[PDB]
C-alpha cells in the first residue's frame, strides 16, 4: 500500500484481542473507519461517529465496548488515496464480578514524606509536617480497583463520602478538587464546579461531606487542602465512605517534626 509520498509499511495492534473496558491501540507505520464496538477513540484530527481522518508511525487509542462478543472478529478499514486495507481484531469475555472483590474501595494518602515511631507490636507510620505555616494537601482515591483496568472497580448504590478535619486543623474549602474518570474514560476530568453547583459538597473549616449518589464504577479522587491552627501531638484525619448500608474508613495520621 504506496500513494507516493507516503508508503504504510505494517498495522498492528498492541493486543489482537479486545474486551469491555480495556485498553488498546492501532499503530500505523509509513482516513480509518473503527467499528461501533471501540468507545473513548483520540490520538490535524479527527473523530465522527468511530471514522478518524489526519519514517515515521502513528497511535490510534481506543478502548472496547459493552457489545464485544467473545470469538468473533471486527474490521478496522485504512482508506488512502482509494486502494482500502482491512485487518481485523477478536472479542473477547472476561467473568469480571467472578473476581471477588479484593481491591480497596477508598485510600487517604498527604502530600508528605513518611516517619515512623516505634510501638508495643508494628511501626506506626506518619505524614511529617516539617513546615507548620505551608499547608497539608490530603488526597482521597474512591475506587480506584488496580489503577488500570476499570473492571476492577465496584457499583457503590449512595455513596457518601464524610471527613471529620482533625482538632488543631482547618480545611480550606476552596481548595477542594472532585476529578472524575467513567469507566470508558482515559483522564481525570475536574468536576468540581458540577459538584458545588448540584448541591453534593457540604463542607465548613471542620466538615467535608461530598453525595456521590451511585458511583457507576467511576473512579473519583478527591484532593483538598488544611492549614495548622493549634499544636497537637498529632493529628488523625479520619474519612468515612458509606455505601448500600456499609461504612469504611480510611485514616492518615501526621505529626509536626521537631522544629
Amino acid at each position: 500500500q504506496n500513494d507516493g509520498a507516503v508508503e504504510i509499511t505494517s498495522t498492528t495492534f498492541e493486543s489482537n484481542t479486545v474486551a469491555k473496558g480495556i485498553s488498546n491501540n492501532l499503530r500505523i507505520d509509513y482516513v480509518i473507519s473503527l467499528p461501533d464496538i471501540f468507545k473513548d477513540i483520540e490520538p490535524d484530527f479527527d473523530v465522527k461517529d468511530g471514522v478518524v481522518t489526519l519514517t515515521g508511525y502513528m497511535i490510534i487509542r481506543f478502548v472496547g465496548n459493552s457489545n464485544i462478543r467473545k470469538g468473533v472478529s471486527y474490521p478496522v478499514s485504512i482508506d488512502l488515496n482509494g486502494k482500502p486495507s482491512t485487518v481485523y481484531i477478536t472479542g473477547e469475555e472476561y467473568s469480571n464480578s467472578s473476581s471477588g472483590a479484593q481491591y480497596p474501595l477508598m485510600y487517604k494518602t498527604a502530600d508528605l514524606p513518611t516517619a515512623a515511631t516505634d510501638k508495643e507490636q508494628g511501626r506506626e507510620y506518619y505524614g511529617e509536617i516539617v513546615d507548620r505555616n505551608k499547608p497539608i494537601k490530603y488526597f482521597v482515591e474512591i475506587n480506584l480497583g488496580d489503577g488500570v483496568n476499570p473492571n476492577t472497580r465496584s457499583y457503590l448504590s449512595n455513596a457518601d463520602f464524610f471527613d471529620n478535619i482533625p482538632k488543631g486543623m482547618a480545611l480550606d474549602v476552596n481548595s477542594i478538587c472532585i476529578k472524575r474518570m467513567g469507566y470508558y474514560d482515559e483522564r481525570s476530568s475536574d468536576v468540581t464546579k458540577d459538584f458545588w453547583e448540584s448541591n453534593r459538597i457540604k463542607a465548613d473549616t471542620k466538615h467535608l461531606e461530598i453525595n456521590f449518589g451511585d458511583i457507576r464504577y467511576e473512579r473519583y479522587t478527591v484532593i483538598y487542602e488544611t492549614r495548622i491552627t493549634s499544636t497537637e501531638s498529632g493529628y488523625l484525619n479520619d474519612a468515612k465512605l458509606y455505601y448500600d448500608d456499609k461504612e469504611l474508613p480510611s485514616k492518615h495520621y501526621s505529626k509536626l517534626s521537631k522544629d
